[PDB]
């Protein structure tokens, strides 16, 4: 093998010690975790989604997860740059992941999508801290992609936030 | 033979030297084909109806979709209508001949709710999957497979706005009876 | 100052005397403050609305509120090309509008949208008759531009009509 | 409580459970970022009328540059009304209230040359330009990362719209007494 | 020669009669060529443009050559359409057109600018009347045409007339 | 539950009744647990992946995971069409899946591609049999489909077989 | 040398055995050759073709002469990912070529249309037969390839065929 | 001298300090140059004239055609316009002038059947292209690289067209006496 | 047949005659024949390269093969321009062609784009005279037109010739 | 002389006072020259680059480069924009750069991208510094700049370091 | 150290003799030098312009220094393709420029303008030269090139001696 789960060695192009790298990637690769939970999350609600509001909802979700991948890729990529190793098998992904998942079986929509915003609150929450972490390390360029990806995670969570509040146009009427 | 008027006529089909495609076998396709665009251009017409018809809370987002549908819809006809010429057939082109020589129940002029008219092209859907799925055999069976390919390559595009109308008619929703 | 709000100087090159001029000065410039409200108000409504529907409406919003704001500069330039002054400060803006504006306060997005629809409806009647004076006054680039900005004006007041009318894919059931 | 008309009431800020902010943080944001809106939304409209009665030999340069300025300071404003009201807060939004709550000089509706323009502009950035750069440490403070991210972002295309404005005003030209 | 320079012979397809349509065939190919006078007297002015603003004017002289070149492009067309033959020779053109076009020298921009704003605004009065005899022929399409252009060559000539204005950002001092 | 994992009801809008249907489902969700771990797979080889060749490798076994993400949406969406619950839950997804996962350690780029080609090898022979069971079970519509997404994974099955050919530019002089 | 021509290696990565893999590769080299010569013929009508109809003809057949280059790439690449040795010299593909290519003469269009015409449907026959050959030994993704590819093919003889019909705008008066 | 109102005469060639180009040597240039200009303004004019007049049963096909080769002689011109007003002339500018001085057949204002307009254009490319060959040598010779190579460029455009309209008048059709 | 493969009669709208035009056409046919033969072998070590450098080598050989093509296409078309005849049957082309094929065996990439950058030279040194040939007889249209496809082949037989040069990033430890 | 090199006026637009400009500007002025002549090295390494993975890094040191350009210009423009004057000759940049520069002799592309390494490890060290002395000073402009562009700087020089890695496709048999 | 500085072996692959090629590799590393202090003497006045025609000059100098980067880059690699070795670091290059560099102040617009002016009329004689010299050994390629860029170069010096010339729009009255 040419690295091991767990191990460090940090960078000498991007003059990143193993010290301060571990920091950073433990901080990192908690999060891959928890975000790609939520990416296949996402799917499984984009998927089922049924009603109304279901298309508006299919191609939202369908984004959400999409930047959900993205976010995932970057932080996967920042850890093997910091010398880690990522989190990549589905089975350790969701071991290693620190939030909520939902057992096999479908709920409704605003369950579901309840469920979701758990899950951004958690990982948003977990990102405000590891840049923080990130500034004070020093590691500039890490700290910038969080806030980075953290703006657009905070967007997404937003939008559910906005699809359970309570109004709608529907009518008594119109039932 | 030497002295009449039209190019071709109605109902003939001398199918296609090019093609290496004989009359006896293409005309099974070509009976096959044009029962569908009959079909698939009274759909059209229908999404047509619901998508400037459609109004309430869903609106913009069914007017979008039905929209898309009618598109597909008229670029399978279109497919269909010119299989059909390129097999030495007729296609059906007055709007008068593609209701009469379509197996599907039309909506009268009047406009209703929006799940009434919704249901009602699922059922035009259902009909035209069906009805589709069997040409495809039809059609890999008398060894013209581009055909065949072809009303695949559609089929899977209705099934996909078929799926969508049932998931629009699924019974979930974000409203509650609070924000009622 | 090169110019004095109120006069109306007209224009050499356009070959439109002041006195032509003024008449379409002052429709266009009780327009352009109409315009701009609306456009304030739309915005607002933008950044608001909450709701099951709540997305759609957020993008919708926007659009109107950016037509609103296209339409705006198309009046203030051609006031500006006819030698006037357009209204520019929000104060004198809201000022000179005729129509009905909103407090500071924040209501449902049915109050909001037919409140919306009221503006519209004003604009829309006020242009009418403003593209005839036009037409009349042989000024006929103006009234050109004032039927472009209607047809769009008149598409965005016939959306929010639909979003309130008394039908829904909600079912008591699925409540 | 149970018993009013108004979603939310202007002033009140319940800050957001999806964010994790408490209004007790939240409300010293929606302050500042709210007194912000009002500052650069007047920039706004003033940079739009600029844009509008701009005249001269450098007039097209000026009248595509203030536009695109305009569009900036709108889209900034955007940003902030948004983030207030996503903290819990209500963004100010007539064009009344955005003035009134402005702290910067407004120009009365008379026309005055470019170069007073531009300067009354460049004016109206500084202002905002020194508010933002306490806002951003207020909120990287308060522990609010993105707020102070956002503001940080849209700073640096304010600081480059005022530099070009001051660019605009400096002592030099290709003109010369000969050409006049 | 399938067609006479001057006869009129309608359209059948188009449902216009020779009457009607010599009317605007006159109208148009009397326009047509003083557009293309214009065309050739912005490209001349942009070839030769120097000084200060000179890459500014360039781009702008050039456009508007281009607008008026469109133009042309649609009168020529609409009168083929009529039944009519349009103007075509450089010598036919010049000859036809009643705007007055600069002797092969070369002028200053303020001059020769000047001299462009003046058929600007004859082209911009004549085609004002030709827009009412198409719409009182009732022959929508053709004043639809006019005012289309109209409001472009409206633009170009107002653009003019702002480069010519009496301001400047150059100050006594950096002279 | 609106839904419960292992319930396959069928469609009716599709015309496809639960009989015939549960037959798909059931191949289909099998192939959908293994295109994602190969998902995952080739996302773990693309963050990874180093040496010589590491750029050239890196473009590709980025495309072929979003290949392979994109097939697993297909699959996921028939199966939820024909009234399924797709398999969701990264636990889930390896856990159904039946093809070879590496263990979190990092191994060589030979090691690891060669992997993949196993990975591939059991997707393509699987797939090949759930084409016919579908064409026989007359669900044209997911035969179609299979077949789309087949000659894809193929294609960069026999990708990863060039790059492990014995060939190559490199010379034992340059060495 | 690497490989031999007329060897055929199969595919370890494809999971295809060099036993079902010679039947298709010699299938598919078999038109790979037809459809080169066709690509040269078109070429040449294309850089010949005159007369009236000659630049909608230039164009057609130029098209045509692109879509039949894909068509060979497609080939000349499945043939090499199945083990084989695509053929590669001019020489080699017009010895290979089973249908009739014309002498280095220049004829009429009608007769250079019609002799296209004749290789299409040579092609396009053997095309329908491969492609079942390739369905029954199981490998659904080059069946898939050459649908694909005869639909395009198709296209185009269809359009020779129109051209060639007894129809036209041209009458005796007109002469 | 400096009592004048015109900025330049027609007819005076000042050379260019920034090209490095003496007036001896740019006069010839230029007089070469303005040659052609005119000649192929007065090709738009003639290629647009036939343009908008074609008519027939290939008659949205040479629209077309004939549409793109006026834009290209309108670009070739505007090339040699600018390249003369670079060494230091003055462009041919009025229509006027430039029919006066252009040497090659314009048509009356009456409309003639395709044939023998494209026969006609075919004659005006001829003489252009002769003359441009000439004026490249020409160009070569004087060391003025840049006016060579820009006259090739718009050469191998101009015979393209040319080879065209030649092309439309061979004798050779799809159409058969059999159709008619 | 409109024409005799040998034949030049030259070219009346081009103003080019049958004598200065065969020397032309009987040099640029040369050239075509060779291209043409190129573009095979650059499709053949197109298909079937392999190895480390395989993909870069790929793209690179399929955009030369494209660069080939686009000669082979002025050249033939310049011939029929010029009242001649172009090669066009695989058979004519390569016959007619002087330069060296391989036989249908496959070799190793580095003795495949040897044997191209030896095709290329052959081609490089026998245009260079054409183009002067060209120039000389007064023919400046195909001068230029073979300098710009001359500046295209020789970018492509420097990038083979750097492929080919004795560097690598490959260290005997790497092995 | 409009301005003195050295001099550092501040700004009273940006409300930058020239006690606390002076502090960036020579902090910004200094990287300006490291970045220029990392540009210049990266070009060199552009031009020069052969071997098996030649076109791979040619493409990836033409982007570095350009990045290397864009950060460049961004400090010069800081700089400007705080009153200072930007280092603008090649000798001056040289001369004020602190970092090991190559003499003009050509180097394996090992020793390269080595060098190169050590030129990014300084920048971006003396990046991460600056932008805490700009957050410090309370130009958080200035140092949100320098992030932004830090980002970028790492990632090319994160990539330098996995071209170095010891790994490779290529195996002692294929040599 | 792979290859000295100053030493040209020539091309194999581009049939170019290191006799032939060392005329031209010396030429073009002149220019490359020249070019390249020009480039950043137009960014130096690109980054301090100011005025009233500031933002026009910005954006022309902007597109100036590309230009002349990528004519640069150009040069380069021709150099590097025969067998030469491009100047690389600032040092070198201002070294080896024989045009006239400004010190580190700042001058008005016009001065730099006109310094810039004469940097080009310098290397756009050069240009001329060597392109006869190219044309003349034969290299038709290296000789299309640099008129390529040539003519590049001279629309660029053109426009600056358009900004100088003397005229204006500005009057003594709007001073
Ligand atoms: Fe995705
Ligand atoms: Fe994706
Ligand atoms: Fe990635
Ligand atoms: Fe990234
Ligand atoms: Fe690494
Ligand atoms: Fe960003
Ligand atoms: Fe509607
Ligand atoms: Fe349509
Ligand atoms: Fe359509
Ligand atoms: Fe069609
Ligand atoms: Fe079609
Ligand atoms: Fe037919
Ligand atoms: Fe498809
Ligand atoms: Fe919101
Ligand atoms: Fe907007
Ligand atoms: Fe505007
Ligand atoms: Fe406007
Ligand atoms: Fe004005
Ligand atoms: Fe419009
Ligand atoms: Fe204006
Ligand atoms: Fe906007
Ligand atoms: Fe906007
Ligand atoms: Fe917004
Ligand atoms: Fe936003
Ligand atoms: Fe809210
Ligand atoms: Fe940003
Ligand atoms: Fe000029
Ligand atoms: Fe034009
Ligand atoms: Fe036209
Ligand atoms: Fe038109
Ligand atoms: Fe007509
Ligand atoms: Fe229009
Ligand atoms: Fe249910
Ligand atoms: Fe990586
Ligand atoms: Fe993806
Ligand atoms: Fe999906
Ligand atoms: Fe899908
Ligand atoms: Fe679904
Ligand atoms: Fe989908
Ligand atoms: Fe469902
Ligand atoms: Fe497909
Ligand atoms: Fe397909
Ligand atoms: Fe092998
Ligand atoms: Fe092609
Ligand atoms: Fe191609
Ligand atoms: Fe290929
Ligand atoms: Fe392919
Ligand atoms: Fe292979
Ligand atoms: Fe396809
Ligand atoms: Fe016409
Ligand atoms: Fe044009
Ligand atoms: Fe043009
Ligand atoms: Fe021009
Ligand atoms: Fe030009
Ligand atoms: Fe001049
Ligand atoms: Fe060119
Ligand atoms: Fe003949
Ligand atoms: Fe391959
Ligand atoms: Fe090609
Ligand atoms: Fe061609
Ligand atoms: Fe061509
Ligand atoms: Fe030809
Ligand atoms: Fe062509
Ligand atoms: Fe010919
Ligand atoms: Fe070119
Ligand atoms: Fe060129
Ligand atoms: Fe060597
Ligand atoms: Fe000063
Ligand atoms: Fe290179
Ligand atoms: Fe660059
Ligand atoms: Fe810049
Ligand atoms: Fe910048
Ligand atoms: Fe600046
Ligand atoms: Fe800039
Ligand atoms: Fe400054
Ligand atoms: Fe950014
Ligand atoms: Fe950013
Ligand atoms: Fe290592
Ligand atoms: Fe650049
Ligand atoms: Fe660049
Ligand atoms: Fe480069
Ligand atoms: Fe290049
Ligand atoms: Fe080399
Ligand atoms: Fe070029
Ligand atoms: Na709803
Ligand atoms: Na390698
Ligand atoms: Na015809
Ligand atoms: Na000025």
């Amino acid at each position: 093998a040419r690295a091991t789960a767990g191990e460090v060695e940090g960078s000498d192009a991007l003059r990143m010690d193993a010290d301060r790298a571990e920091q950073c990637v433990d901080a990192l690769n908690a999060d891959l975790a928890n975000v790609y939970v939520l990416y296949h999350q996402l799917k499984k609600h984009h998927w089922n989604v049924e009603g109304a509001e279901f298309r508006d909802l299919h191609l939202f979700l369908g984004e959400a997860a999409e930047t959900a991948e993205e976010v995932a890729d970057e932080l996967a990529e920042r850890v093997q740059a910091l010398g880690g190793v990522p989190h990549a098998s589905p089975e350790t992904l969701q071991a290693e992941a620190s939030v909520d998942v939902e057992d096999e079986d479908v709920y409704d929509i605003r369950t579901s999508l309840a469920n979701d915003m758990a899950i951004y609150g958690d990982i948003i929450e977990a990102t405000r801290e590891h840049t923080e972490l990130a500034e004070n390390l020093g590691d500039h360029a890490t700290a910038h992609m969080l806030r980075e990806g953290l703006i657009e995670l905070e967007d997404d969570a937003h939008h559910i936030e906005h699809y359970l509040e309570d109004d709608t146009l529907v009518t008594q009427g119109a039932l």
